[PDB]
């Protein structure tokens, strides 16, 4: 259960109901394998009801005055704190998250929701200039309509609120489809938080189900105007294809965390950078916008940084997430293999082990690898686990090439005392976000969940 | 074969007009009489690589060029559009089978877009956002995408290539054009040459014309372009979207002029609307921002409109495009002729009634109008690309709204109603980026589409 | 007293202190003449203290994270809503507001600040395009610095907050100089309420004194870089003039609600327009952006509208402010009283027709209506600030626009006409910032007003310009 | 005469006419005292006509299609370079500006009106959110109406077009009243060039009257919604006061600071102080009347700087960099300022002759903040070099003067430089070195129309 209803149901038509599918998925605590629950998953006829109920209820929502919608969204943020401990526990249980990680995730979901509540009072269309006598060009800024959000298992609550909150505050009706492993932290909870906040029936909905049964059908559907996806790149591609291959076509917003880079230039404060890289590599692992899985260091400070970086990660306790742990267990037994495979492959491709830990159950301990090249799989591919490569750049220009060598969407970080030069270097990296010496953009968000409707009026 | 002096069979690569390298020989045929215009050796995969490579090397300096400087060159190309008017008209008629008067409208259109584009350099700005962390400063820079790949259509080659080419170049992008194999000079050589003669540095503008499929895929699939602009058919746009997702992703902008509706409401000036529908359906076909392919009239005025409309379209001179009176020219090629032929047959087999028909000799398809059509019929739910019209009856106001949203794609739509205010509300009920009441390039939309925002946080 | 601090004190430096001038102020209830309180006023010295304190504290406040400044502003809205009953009683006792009018004022005050809480994260600067190779143009949007706010006796709470809240939220430090008749509702409550929400010491202040020794010096001081004024246009003009030739550099934002025209066109919903006119003229008078001082009606529907408007005005409860039904209370003071008595007579001795009029029992002026008036009668061209309304006859649609603009007060105007598309075109002819059709605080304009832009152009040589 | 038309007439109601004032003015070449021309001055009734006609012709011009307005404004930029040499002479002989300084002003003039030609398309309104059930909020952005522009004698062509072009493009009707000493460079030429460009009759006007007659009537007139003034801080003040019912925009040039921080490429910066002190004299945006330097590079800066100013040659010539002063009243002002400078203790680091109206460069040193030479607006080639004990002093010293549209700061640490720059209350600050979006705002007003459906 959660906040007053059993976390195994689905919020369809504003009614918490049981799934009509034949499949029954068993949610397993990644740490000790204890059954958390068993729910009758949803069928396509259920997704249909979800979407159709959203379409039918969306207009009245979009038409609700700015202040109202704002107040409700703001209420949701209050509720996030008011149910904090119950949410922390679920984060620990289902997501295999650490007590401290869960705490962060909730604060983060609350900042996004807090910003998002100002959105109503920020959506503006414009009155364009006319080129033909008697013509009035008005471009209204409206809600896209119905958004289908597909949340991941890494930061289930955080990365889902990242799109549910702005999408709802702006007038859209949303339908969440969480990852198989985290259906309540990535779907039931955020859904419930907004229902409890006042979001009208049909506006917020959640539908969980097996990939092979509803995955495709959720994207290819005719109701959603926008599909927001957060996950791994190969799955993003598939959702991307599906959105344009017989739908009709709908906009698809892909949040593909990949192999993010942490560049340390020659004039960087190796001390702070060491500390920082340790936080971004493990304490924030899973969070697509702050996580990093490879630090690129200049040759002139490489040996020093590597030294300090290793002595910093050896002190990262790996254990029972319920505890001072800072790195809990991996999510699936499928996710466990993959990591195992990458550790080996790095060793096999000639990488150098710098920090290795035991692997008990799904409790993978940190792993560091120096002497890594941009062509090694460990660096090219997406990791999503406590794996960490250290590549050497013998030139500042080479650092930029190393940083762009692997695909990654979200963020990139760089350390350098020369704020001005670093800022210039940052522009030399292909990322929409680059942070120097240490998020969520509201403007970028209101634009992603609204559409501009140009209405030409000839008098 | 020549244009503005230059050999028209060559390709502009690395700032140098050269002959293609593939063994494939393409013969350009006049659509109206089958006389050969030219015979150009096609561009090979290697040629596309050179174009993208050289373009990528010259882009930075072009992007570093002062705003006023870039805008002077964009304004010059607009003057050049006019100075070369006479000759572009001949090419438009000769290659794309355009009517002489249609050709003159297209050129006015093109030049009107690049003059508007001329003001873009001084309109591109970034933000300095507030921070939430002490001592942090957020600066989001608005820069060029880098290299932009432009695929243009055979319908309004000049005007639709320019629609992307001009703003992209204006904003700091370097661009490579891959025109439709039927209109390589009106869609590639002429646009490319106007900007070259206007002074955009070598390598910043290029055209590479090649035989479809493989070269087409390579062109979209390449690692250099960070944007692929496409205007054309939906099955092809679909394919471009696929390739952009599989086979190093890049944003893809698709301009698919599907089946645009022309909505006539009960209180509409039927005579005006009728004349307007005639203009949009036949004198503007091919221009996917002003054309319409189906009419939706309120029952209460369906018969009045139909008769008044049938009258109007029966007075449209079909025939040789060179003649100044003509308004309907030939269809671009035999294949397109086949689709038009079979679409007509099918409309009949589906239950449609012929209201206006004529003989089709050569590639000269006379205007056709069907009545008693339903939204499930393909004559009204699929792209048309030819002088074929459908008229659907709307027994209800809200019903008209349904039929208007019955098709897949749509750039614009139009509504007719004397009640200016109620019409504006109605228009909002249509899912189309553009809707014109009682009578089309968005500068802002073009800046956002051809630039990329870089958020850079500093501590 | 008000929420733990005695209303008689001034908030300087972050501390509620007693005044230092020798002049002693005596608060008087406009409905009965009670001594609400008596308190020593602030001297020219207390104004300097407040400004200097605000000046030094300003920067850290501006540097506070946006979300943090935002939470502080948001809570002020909550506290405003919390101390509702107390503020209500205070509005009625001092400003002479009505039970229900005071309650409306607080809602208004509340909405404004919850809207302002949104401001910190909305304030942004720009990176403009460059025309000279190697040059970067940044244009920062920052706080003005210190803002002095002069609040009026009409809607003291709502009109002070209208500028105090966005200014604070945006990073300014602000010193309030309330109207002499309403020092607590116009200064103490809003200051205290922001203090109890969390704004730092020195960032919010309230210096109250007799304009006689404080007024001019407040506007003239060298610290404030913006003066916000709300009141009569005469005083407003004096403020403006004083700001241009005193402390060389400081802008002024004058909010002068003079004679807002309420225009009823040929095709209006005369019955709805009638009730609305009634509302804007009495329940809302004092409220700068909502009230109306004159109504102009197309001749074709003039007499029809007049008959119905007079009816609704006739049945408007006038009396004791404390009562929950009253809609019109006493005038703030005798000076204003004698100003209205003078205006009613002047309208008469100019040939105007009385439609409605009542007794004037102890500062309690009953609603007064005058028809058959023309654009040059003082009653229809000067500002009123009282329950006196004048109806003018318009020959046609075009004459309506001309009658509407016969003022010099363009702050807001209302227009009634069933035809929306044309009424909107018509509204464009009126010389006001805002016009409302068939029945209002702009946040965007507010942030522009309390911030300043700083263009910083930086040229980089080859030396400190990399990867070029 | 200019570009055909009679240069002594006043464009009113679209027609160039002779003034109705019984006062005549003899426009005199500041350089040699020769009489360029004489003209019947404009009267109060003349002004009323120019404004009354402008008002009637405005609504039509604003409703003119955006791309149309933009082609007209653009044309004016072509006409400006077509009449280039003809205008160069007028600044040369009337404004007393050199040949290099005149040419520069024409390009700058061109740039402004060319940037301004893109304004019609960039003027957007807004459809704000609604808080009341079923209400729409439209915020139209319209032209103010009629704009009274008061240009000055320093850079009369550039500083008049600066207001005029943006205000016209946007759809306002403008009436220019130029400085008594420059009625054609600051009034006739700009008005005549927009006329040829295509601006309708009554949309552009120029009226040259006597300060004592027209001066006050031009500002307090009911018609103009905006008054754009450019000049000395004291006269800018009366204007604003007189204006208070319409809004006024004061471009008050005073004493712009040139701060040279301890790590400021003392050499290349000394080269720039020279340029911003003489080459860009009349330029209220590119000129500096004082240099604040940190003790460390103080003497280092001064030497190279003195040698810089000493090399500046001394109108109709090519080499010449500095020209004569506009009039006698101004001349006596500089001299008067030069003397009390010495009487205050300042060291005459540099001093040149005073042949006629031509004042040679003057540079003083060991100057402090409580001296009129660093406090008052100078309007002449008089430089003051103040020493700053540190950087904190530099901030104080920089903000000392009451008026400042722009400032300059040289450093090497671009980042710290930027930070320091924000500590100087000035609209503009340039580091080691015309805003359109702000001009668009200035010549338009936002009209909020709320509709309860």
């Amino acid at each position: 259960t959660f906040a007053g209803i059993d976390a195994t149901k689905h919020l369809i038509g504003g009614q918490w109901v049981e799934g009509n599918s034949d499949r029954i998925s068993t949610n397993i605590n990644p740490y000790d394998d204890s059954v958390i629950a068993e729910s009758k998953q949803a069928s396509i006829a259920d997704v249909d009801a979800a979407y159709e109920a959203a379409k039918k209820a969306q207009a009245e929502w979009a038409a609700t005055p700015a202040a109202e919608r704002s107040a409700i969204i703001y209420r949701a943020a209050e509720l996030l704190e008011e149910h904090r401990e119950e949410i922390v526990e679920w984060l620990i249980k289902e997501s295999g998250s650490t007590r401290s990680k869960a705490n962060l995730e909730i604060t983060l979901a609350g900042n996004i929701t807090k910003e998002s509540a100002s959105f109503p009072g920020r959506v503006h269309g414009r009155i364009s200039p006319s080129n033909t006598p008697g013509k009035e060009n008005r471009v209204y800024r409206v809600a896209k309509g119905v958004v289908g959000v597909i949340s991941p298992w890494n930061f289930p609550l955080n990365l889902s609120i990242r799109s549910v909150a702005p999408a709802l505050a702006v007038g859209n009706a949303v339908v969440i489809k969480p990852a198989s492993d985290t259906p309540v932290t990535g779907g039931v909870i955020p859904a419930r938080i907004f229902e409890e906040a006042g979001v009208p029936a049909g506006v917020i909905s959640t539908v969980a189900g097996a990939g092979s049964e509803i995955g495709d059908h959720f994207v290819t559907h005719a109701v959603p105007k926008l599909i927001s996806f957060t996950g791994s790149t190969p799955v993003g591609r598939r959702v991307g294809e599906l959105a344009i291959n017989g739908g009709p076509m709908k906009t698809v917003a892909l949040e593909l965390g990949g192999n993010a880079p942490f560049v340390v230039l020659a004039d960087a404060d190796i001390d702070a950078a060491a500390q920082a890289a340790a936080v971004g590599a493990f304490l924030h692992q899973g969070q697509i916008c702050m996580s990093i899985n490879r630090v690129i260091v200049d040759a002139a400070v490489h040996d020093e940084f590597l030294e300090k970086f290793v002595e910093a990660v050896k002190n990262i306790p790996t254990g029972d997430p319920s505890a001072g742990t800072l790195v809990g267990p991996v999510i699936n037994d499928s996710q466990l293999s993959g990591l195992k495979e990458k550790i080996e492959l790095a060793k096999k491709e000639g990488a150098t082990v710098q920090v290795e830990g035991p692997i008990e159950g799904r409790l993978v301990h940190p792993h560091v690898f120096s002497d890594v090249t941009s062509d090694m799989e460990i660096a090219r591919e997406e990791i999503f686990g406590p794996l960490i490569s250290v590549l050497k750049a013998d030139d500042e220009a080479h650092a930029a090439e190393l940083a762009n060598a692997s695909d990654f969407g979200l963020s990139a970080a760089v350390w350098s005392k020369d704020i001005d030069r670093a800022a210039q270097f940052a522009l030399q990296i292909d990322s929409g976000m680059v942070h120097i010496n240490d998020r969520f953009n509201g403007d970028w968000a209101i634009e992603e969940f609204t559409t501009d409707r140009w209405i030409g009026i000839k008098r």
